[PDB]
C-alpha cells in the first residue's frame, strides 16, 4: 500500500526533484513519490486545482496570470541558472546583450552578422507558461518578446532539437547543458554558478515546491527533506543547482537586487 504524492510542472526543476525523490524513497520505506514534468504554468495551474501534492515552479505564483498565490504556500529550494544554447557549428561562443535580443526579435537572421558561420539562425522557443522562458526574455532579453518560433514542450526536447538542427538558438536550465550542445557566454560573462551567485550572469531563478495549504504527511516530509542541509550540501549542488545558501545577491518582486 504505503504513502504516495505527486509532484508535477516545471522541466528545469524536475532532474532535482526526480533525484531527490528516488533518494527519499530508497531510505524511506513504503514511500511514493512521482515526479511529472508539463512547465511552471501546469505546475502552477495543477496545485492551485490541488489536483497533485506539489507544484514546481521556477516562478513566483503571483507572476502567472490567474493563478491565486494566497492560497499556495511557497517553499524555495534551490536557484537555477538559465543560458543560451546553441548547435555546435553556429561558429560563435558568445553574444552581447544586444546581439541576443537582435536575434531573438528577428532583427539579425544570419550567424555571420555576429561573426559565425554564413549559416540562417533558426530560433527555438518554448511555450508560454515556461518558467524557463519567462525568466529568459526578463533578465536576458530585456523583456522584449521573442519573434514567432519553432515551439518545444520541455526542457530536454529543446535540447535535443537545438543538438541537430544546423543553425538553432533556445535557452535551457544549466543541468540540461552537455556535449550535444554549445552554452553562450553573455557580453563575456560565462554561465557558470560564481557568476550567478554574484548576479554577474543575471539569466538565473528561484526554484519553487508550492503546496495548496501548509502540507502534511508525505508531502510535508519530502519538502524538508529536499530543504535540509544534508541534501542542500550534496545532491543540489551536484545536479547543477545553487543552494539558496551560496547566494551573494537576493532578488525582490520588481526586480531589484541587494547585494547580500
Amino acid at each position: 500500500a504505503g504513502e504516495s504524492i505527486t509532484a508535477v510542472g516545471s522541466t528545469a526543476l524536475q532532474p532535482l526533484v526526480e533525484a531527490a525523490g528516488e533518494q527519499y524513497t530508497g531510505e524511506h520505506l513504503g514511500t511514493f513519490i512521482n515526479v511529472q514534468g508539463g512547465g511552471t504554468g501546469t505546475g502552477l495551474s495543477q496545485i492551485q486545482e490541488g489536483a497533485v501534492q506539489i507544484g514546481n515552479s521556477d516562478l513566483f505564483a503571483g507572476e502567472q496570470k490567474g493563478i491565486n498565490a494566497r492560497q499556495l504556500v511557497d517553499h524555495r529550494v534551490a536557484v537555477v541558472g538559465i543560458t543560451p544554447i546553441v548547435n555546435k557549428k553556429v561558429g560563435v561562443k558568445n553574444l552581447s546583450t544586444n546581439q541576443l535580443i537582435k536575434i531573438f526579435t528577428g532583427q539579425i537572421t544570419n550567424w555571420k552578422e555576429v561573426g559565425g558561420a554564413d549559416q540562417s539562425i533558426v530560433l527555438i522557443n518554448r511555450a508560454q507558461g515556461s518558467g524557463t522562458r519567462a525568466t529568459f526574455e526578463q533578465f536576458g532579453l530585456a523583456n522584449h518578446r521573442s519573434k514567432t518560433a519553432q515551439e518545444q514542450d520541455s526542457s530536454g526536447m529543446v535540447r535535443s532539437i537545438v543538438a541537430t538542427t544546423p543553425g538553432a538558438i533556445s535557452y535551457v536550465a544549466f543541468s540540461y547543458v552537455n556535449k550535444t550542445v554549445q552554452a553562450l557566454s553573455l557580453n563575456h560573462v560565462a554561465p557558470t554558478e560564481v557568476n550567478v551567485t554574484t548576479n554577474d550572469w543575471r539569466i538565473w531563478s528561484y526554484e519553487h515546491l508550492y503546496t495548496k495549504g501548509h502540507p502534511t504527511g508525505l508531502t510535508k516530509a519530502f519538502i524538508t527533506y529536499v530543504q535540509s542541509p544534508a541534501i542542500q550540501n550534496t545532491l543540489v549542488r551536484q545536479l547543477g543547482y545553487l543552494s539558496p545558501d551560496q547566494m551573494l545577491v537576493e532578488r525582490d518582486a520588481n526586480g531589484h537586487i541587494t547585494k547580500t
